[PDB]
């Protein structure tokens, strides 16, 4: 539309995406969770689990709201991210960068609620050992803010999913839990907190 | 042509390739094809096929047309991706990201008609373990739109071709259906059309 | 000197890299050619050729012509391909990127005769089943532009040369022969020239 | 924050990230700590450690103080470091690039003090072979200032912590040592320093 | 605070796309390699993997400064981006340089530049003979892709094997560097490279 040209525009000179939306008094709340799609491998020398997994996030930035009667037919427009602030999320305990499989565009509304939900694989540190017993092996997948306390963005966890898991893998899961915690650290007396997915599963057969 | 050299600078102060080009309230209609060329490996361990495969894609951009009177002898001009709107289609079952083999360039004519055929390798999740049985294996490469619903976004199917299948590779190719699904998500009140690829072969001898 | 920083200035206020520079109903002829260097690799069972070879190209761009005079002592320079319009030549039949191994620049003089000639290593789709046999193993190395046809870009081929083809390779050459072909495709009316380089070699012992 | 979006503009309009922050007869002084995480791999053939590893660098750019009372709510904010002069570290005998496992990320204070603690997966030269032996296998991880002498970079050491390292690798930690050198080079009339880890470890029984 | 001003001329007044040659005379570049671990060879491809440190500089004119306006700079550590630095191309490199060390290069007040990466690449070589009393010998060629001797004048330092790592399956048995220069049938303007050759062979 043409009124999508007028906003985006506006994204450009009028917005800032290195500034964390906190509105006085009050974190950015940001929702997070965790789908796995596929464990693709495990290195039982090295422990490392490789897995593909769907993340979801979403927050509101104040910043990124519009008003609908200045952009009519506008309700939700996508977005790189690139162009918008982002929570600096980080796996705590992996060994390789994300790869990216999804095209790194967001949704947005003209509440300035954003939606993120990139398919991701990448290697974290794990235990391995256990992965053919009964019992399995069980991986902690770790993640919060890399530089923002909770008083700046407060982690929530949204409930997580094994629907998208593939039936046909090599490996089956015997359970995953999903965890909030907030810790602190020796350094700074605010606390961070953190979103831990556990998985546990198995070779078949 | 220096006639053809004014064409191109409208593009930059004007248009903005993060804008989806919908009319009055009509979606862009892409169709989508794939040619298969060569299915490199499989991963019978991890479940993984590894192809190599042209897209066909070709919409109407009403942004991108000019009047032939104004500008003399230029039918049409090929202009970077980077420089156009292009359709967010992801493999939805892809565990790897899309390697591009080709120039990064799409065909542009007067009525705004784009055309953008690359070629593409990438990784897929598929169950792999009837490679080496008459049946042989089934893999089902699916490709949607990351981000945008039909209102927006039409996605359509062309005729899929294989006759580009490279005829001395390891595997034998039974055969190849396509479809699109016009499919409702739990998430959104607009549904998210889709064309999947599916792909029979097996080992040969 | 103190007029190639002049000169330079001159591209980038009036210069447009994306702009095919063709005349009256003229194509831009350009010239090609492949030296091949060394045969890396074979993979008997995926049907994979890694070459390292030589491009050369050259072709006349008519807004690259400057006159001596305005710019005294310069003869020619070294320009930045991204500054540069150049050949969309793709390899038809490649499975991986091109791997650039030199400086990304062409030499340009006074005339606008532009000469490009990097060395790349990519990988092929070939048949390389007989390659430990007496007749050898044959690839097909194809060349030519994605986007545009014969009377937009004539694409013609120089002299092939295999001096400097690795002599301490396990793979023996035996037959280089080029040729150019103009073939229909059926996304397109007009035909669409390409270079094939047809190699045929074996291993030794 | 109003304020955050003002003092992030005048870190783009005032201030350049390629020059070093020293002083009138003062260097910088860059503190600087590794903690050792996991020793993902050695190859006993080539004389390699892979490492992950998470790197503690501060110092005070004095150019990145701000006055409060221009920034009432401000007291410090998480930075792109693309945007901040920071310490040219090199790793000496490294045999990879890093890879930066988290946000580019640096908190910064009002005083002008930066916090820059990434996480790197790096592939060092090690002689390994004593890896099996009872003694084990010592690397030496050497850090220094690539371009600056000691006069324009101080570069300190702080109190190591290998309370992150990984219990479940096959291999154990025997020794951890850490000290700051201060070389000569035969080119350059000033003195270059250097900070050093060593790390002794074993395969497990 | 003088530095800040020093970049900021860099920026409005300097295109690092041009080549500081004078009133038809040369830039001339020194170069030196100095091994530092063979990492692999591939005996079946014929494939050596290095790790190197290039020591390269050069005078550009346009670089220098009246020391007079900047007090206390002598020396800035500059991104290589905003220079101009020479094309050097490694000839029978058979991978992308993979460049190990901050990509900063020093300028004086001349406008002497010194910039000096750390390199892993792979190049063609011949190591058939590595597990041999003779061992193999491999070349290592370097030369501008695009500028003949007349605007590029190549000339060598003498190289350096004290920063060769003892502890490789590899010791060295000779180590060689020389300049070239050619006529190429192709262009009217003759070319340089320098060479550095090495020899090594399996220990034990
Ligand atoms: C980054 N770090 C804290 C950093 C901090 O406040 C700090 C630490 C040390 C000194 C000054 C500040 C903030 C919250 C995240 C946490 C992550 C964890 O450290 C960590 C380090 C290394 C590997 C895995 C995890
Ligand atoms: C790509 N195609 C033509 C298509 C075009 O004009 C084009 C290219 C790129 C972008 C937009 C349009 C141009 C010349 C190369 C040719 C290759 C052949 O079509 C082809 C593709 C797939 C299977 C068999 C044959
Ligand atoms: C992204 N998703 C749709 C739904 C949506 O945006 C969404 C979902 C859940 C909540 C909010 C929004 C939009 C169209 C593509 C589709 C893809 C599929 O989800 C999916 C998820 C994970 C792996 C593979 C495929
Ligand atoms: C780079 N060199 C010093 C000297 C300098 O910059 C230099 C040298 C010679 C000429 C111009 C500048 C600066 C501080 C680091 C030191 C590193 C060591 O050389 C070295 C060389 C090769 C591999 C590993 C280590
Ligand atoms: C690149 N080439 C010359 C090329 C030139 O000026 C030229 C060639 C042909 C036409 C017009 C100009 C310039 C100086 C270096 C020389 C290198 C060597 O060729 C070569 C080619 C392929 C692999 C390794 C080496
Ligand atoms: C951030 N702004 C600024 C302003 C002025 O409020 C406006 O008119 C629209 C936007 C905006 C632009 C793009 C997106 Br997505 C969200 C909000
Ligand atoms: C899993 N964690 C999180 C924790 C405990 O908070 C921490 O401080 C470090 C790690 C960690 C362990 C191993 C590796 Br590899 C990376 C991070
Ligand atoms: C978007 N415009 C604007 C205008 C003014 O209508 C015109 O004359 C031409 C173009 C245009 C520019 C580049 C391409 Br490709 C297509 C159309
Ligand atoms: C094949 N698909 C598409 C579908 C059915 O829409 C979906 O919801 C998820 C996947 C999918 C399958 C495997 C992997 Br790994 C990722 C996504
Ligand atoms: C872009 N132009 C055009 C014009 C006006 O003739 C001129 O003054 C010089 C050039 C030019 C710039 C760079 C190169 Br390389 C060649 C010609
Ligand atoms: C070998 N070619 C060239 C041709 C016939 O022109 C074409 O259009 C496609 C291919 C090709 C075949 C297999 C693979 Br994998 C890639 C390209
Ligand atoms: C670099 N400046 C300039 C100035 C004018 O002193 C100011 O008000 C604040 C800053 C500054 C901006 C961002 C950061 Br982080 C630190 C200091
Ligand atoms: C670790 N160093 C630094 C030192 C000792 O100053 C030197 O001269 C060379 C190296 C070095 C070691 C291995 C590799 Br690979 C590269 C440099
Ligand atoms: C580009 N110049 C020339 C000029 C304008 O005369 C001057 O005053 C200083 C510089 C210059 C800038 C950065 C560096 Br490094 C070297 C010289
Ligand atoms: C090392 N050179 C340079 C030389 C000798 O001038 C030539 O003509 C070819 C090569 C060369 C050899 C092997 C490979 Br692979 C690439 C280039
Ligand atoms: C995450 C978020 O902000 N969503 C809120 C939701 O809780 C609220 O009920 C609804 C209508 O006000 O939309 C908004
Ligand atoms: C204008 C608009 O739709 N506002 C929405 C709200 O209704 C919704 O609950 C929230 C989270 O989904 O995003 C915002
Ligand atoms: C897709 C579209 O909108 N255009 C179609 C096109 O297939 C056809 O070639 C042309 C004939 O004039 O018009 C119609
Ligand atoms: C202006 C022009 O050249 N006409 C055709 C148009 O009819 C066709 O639909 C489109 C897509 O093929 O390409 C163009
Ligand atoms: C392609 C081209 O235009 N080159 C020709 C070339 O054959 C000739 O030798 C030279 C004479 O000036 O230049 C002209
Ligand atoms: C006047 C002039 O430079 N003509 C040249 C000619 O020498 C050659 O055919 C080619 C290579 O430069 O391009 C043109
Ligand atoms: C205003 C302010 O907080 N300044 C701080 C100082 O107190 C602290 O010693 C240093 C290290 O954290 O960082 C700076
Ligand atoms: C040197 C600096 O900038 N910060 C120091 C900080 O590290 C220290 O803990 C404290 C004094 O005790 O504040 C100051
Ligand atoms: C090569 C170069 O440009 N620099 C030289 C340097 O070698 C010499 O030491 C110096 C003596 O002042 O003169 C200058
Ligand atoms: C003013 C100044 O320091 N000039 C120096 C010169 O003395 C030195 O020989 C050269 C590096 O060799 O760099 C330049």
């Amino acid at each position: 539309g043409e009124f999508q040209r007028k906003l985006y525009k506006e994204l450009v000179k009028n917005y800032n995406p290195d500034v964390i939306p906190t509105q006085r008094d009050r974190p950015v709340t940001v929702y997070f969770s965790l789908s796995l799609l596929q464990i693709m491998d495990v290195d039982e020398k090295n422990q490392v689990v490789d897995v593909v997994f769907w993340l979801q996030m979403s927050w509101t930035d104040h910043y990124l709201q519009w008003n609908v009667s200045e952009y009519p037919g506008v309700k939700q427009v996508s977005v790189p991210i690139s162009s918008l602030w982002v929570p600096d999320l980080a796996a705590y305990n992996a060994i390789s960068k994300p790869e990216v499989l999804t095209p790194q565009l967001a949704l947005v509304n003209s509440s300035g609620h954003v939606q993120y939900l990139p398919s991701i694989r990448q290697r974290f540190s794990c235990d391995v050992s256990g992965v053919d017993t009964e019992s399995g092996a069980t991986c902690k997948l770790k993640f919060g803010s890399w530089t923002h306390h909770s008083r700046e963005l407060d982690l929530q966890m949204q409930e997580a999913d094994i629907s998208g898991y593939i039936p046909y893998s090599r490996f089956e899961l015997v359970g995953v839990t999903q965890k909030r915690s907030e810790r602190f650290y020796e350094c700074c007396k605010e606390p961070y907190p953190d979103v831990t997915f556990t998985v546990t599963f198995r070779k078949k057969g």
